[PDB]
């Protein structure tokens, strides 16, 4: 499953990019 404001994005460097539906908005 996708991770929390993550979704394959690489946060912690500008990037918010969450998933919907499966994962919880960010």
């Amino acid at each position: 499953g996708c991770p929390p404001c993550a979704s394959g994005c690489s946060p912690e460097t500008g990037e918010f990019c969450w998933r919907e539906d499966d994962c919880p908005p960010c």
